[PDB]
């Protein structure tokens, strides 16, 4: 397998509204990010996945873009973006921009012209229909919005203010590529592609994800933009299987570097049940099956895995799968160790490295996310009390991932000087903040730092295979093997003491959140015990 820079990289996701505010409007901005670049360099990440900072009415907080080549006023201006690029560059960090091209804002020039002049070219940049089908929006209701003026429905798989782009239109695709090249020329490190597996959609045939033209489109995109360069491209692919992932990430296909798959995320809810009907306890054997499948199927020189627990769309991993009480730190370290020592590119969401958690939202009025609010509006009329709804949202709502980054124990956790922040700061900031984590030599932060440096400095994290070991249900254990080198990873994914009936010759300890020697000797694991040891 040909090696690229990003094979040694760890990616850090920044949610711009919630990272750092430098002008007291209670909203994060570019200058804040740039101001915290040294912190990010100390962590050791090689790239920043920056969630959208483009011009946007913020109805889906950036993922409804009105101008792909302008910065939203709330984040600053283009000068701030350039400065972010240059400073990050100076600190050895690349910027990965969020590419959102399945849809635009309804306030994009293209759609405004599409409505103004129905005979214009950009009218066909979108998907118009006289006779709509039963396709639903992801945010509830019909995926077809009737337009009084032109008397046609336009397609939107998300919000009504996010009309879908017509990817059957080659001119539209071309303008997308022009824009992508605009950003490539500015010196970005790559693209994260929002719901990219949807661009092959054929709504008339009820085809949404994994459409027949999808990979042709991705090949065309590659050829027309980032292909010649040496960038990291990661696609968000809800409907991805390991085979489809092979199609995406095998370099000979000339498409993407890797994709985000969500099979493990599916364990956060019951099969075929809405995500709001959340699962209470992590099914560790199920996770074993899923992770093992993705590790073994995506062989080397055949595809590349992405590794993540959580993002701006998901609950923080501690709240849904970890421990938020007595074993918060230890469980956080355990999950970090478990994920990062597999093969692939790991992604750290902001605050994950200090063990931030979900927020205890009290009512709908505190919420911002359109998905949660729409869900609430529908659920309240279909037999669910507001408290039930708020419970589900408290566990699964996207706003849980979007509370302000917790930097210290000062006002608003040092995120802002404003009286109020756009989302409330979690009260646990007095115990859970960056300053305290940096001060604590054995904090979650330094576990993440160690993992990152391990990946940066050791080829076996890339080269070695994966073998799942037969263990107790809640014990996640595997071997990474390369040449004669054997690396054992053991993680007790539970609040309970578990048995460890293996006998090995420990050569050395690479990382551990506990007494690995005592665990091996007594053949038992304390709750959330996690270590990696090189064995004979
Ligand atoms: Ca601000
Ligand atoms: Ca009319
Ligand atoms: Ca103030
Ligand atoms: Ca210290």
């Amino acid at each position: 397998m040909q090696k690229h820079w990003w094979h040694k990289a760890t990616v850090y996701q920044i949610y711009p509204k919630s990272f750092m505010d430098t002008n007291g409007d209670g909203i994060g901005d570019l200058k804040g990010i740039t101001s915290k670049l040294d912190y990010l360099q100390k962590l050791g990440v090689m790239a920043i996945w920056l969630s959208p900072v483009y011009d946007s009415p913020m109805d889906d907080n950036g993922y409804d873009i009105a101008n792909y080549e302008a910065i939203a006023d709330i984040f600053g201006n283009m000068a701030d973006m350039d400065n972010l690029l240059t400073q990050a560059k100076m600190r050895g960090i690349k910027i990965i921009m969020d590419l959102v091209v399945n849809h635009t804002s309804d306030e994009h020039a293209w759609f405004i012209e599409a409505r103004e002049h129905p005979d214009s070219s950009e009218r066909d940049y979108y998907i118009w229909c006289d006779q709509p089908n039963d396709l639903e929006s992801i945010f509830g209701g019909s995926a077809w919005q009737y337009d009084d003026k032109s008397d046609q429905y336009y397609l939107h798989f998300f919000s009504k203010k996010q009309p879908d782009l017509n990817w059957e239109n080659a001119n539209l695709r071309q303008k997308i590529y022009d824009m992508m090249n605009f950003w490539i020329d500015k010196g970005i490190g790559g693209f994260r592609m929002d719901v990219i597996d949807m661009i092959g959609k054929i709504p008339a045939q009820h085809i949404v994800s994994n459409g027949p033209k999808l990979h042709a489109y991705l090949k065309e995109m590659n050829a027309a933009s980032f292909g010649q360069h040496d960038l990291l491209t990661v696609g968000q692919t809800w409907g991805a299987t390991p085979e489809i992932a092979k199609q995406y990430s095998n370099p000979v296909n000339h498409e993407l570097s890797m994709v985000f798959q969500f099979e493990h995320i599916g364990l956060q809810h019951k099969p075929e049940a809405p995500k709001w009907d959340y699962v209470k306890e992590l099914n560790v054997p199920a996770l074993k099956t899923i992770f093992n499948k993705w590790q073994t199927e995506l062989e080397l020189g055949q595809g590349w895995n992405s590794l993540f627990w959580n993002n701006h769309d998901l609950p923080r991993v501690l709240s849904i799968w970890g421990n938020t009480g007595k074993y918060r730190e230890k469980s956080a370290k355990a999950l970090a160790i478990l994920l990062h020592l597999m093969r692939g590119t790991p992604y750290i969401y902001q605050g994950e490295e200090i063990g931030m958690t979900n927020y205890p939202f009290k009512d709908l009025n505190e919420l911002d996310d359109i998905e949660s609010l729409n869900y609430a509006k529908e659920a309240f009329t279909n037999g669910k009390s507001m408290e039930t709804i708020m419970d589900s949202i408290r566990m699964i709502g996207r706003d849980n991932a979007r509370t302000p980054m917790q930097w210290d124990a000062s006002q608003n956790a040092g995120f802002s000087t404003a009286d109020k922040t756009w989302l409330p700061v979690n009260p646990n900031y007095k115990d859970i903040n960056v300053q305290a984590a940096l001060k604590n030599s054995n904090s979650i932060f330094y576990t993440y730092q160690q993992l990152i440096q391990l990946r940066k400095e050791n080829d076996w994290l890339v080269d070695a295979d994966f073998e799942l070991l037969p263990t107790a249900d809640k014990v996640f254990a595997y071997l990474r093997k390369v040449r004669e080198e054997r690396y054992l990873i053991v993680v007790n994914v539970s609040d309970q003491e578990e048995v460890l009936e293996i006998d090995v010759d420990k050569q050395e300890t690479l990382i551990s959140n506990t007494n690995e020697s005592a665990a091996l000797a007594n053949h038992k694991l304390q709750p959330w015990d996690a270590f990696c040891i090189k064995i004979l």
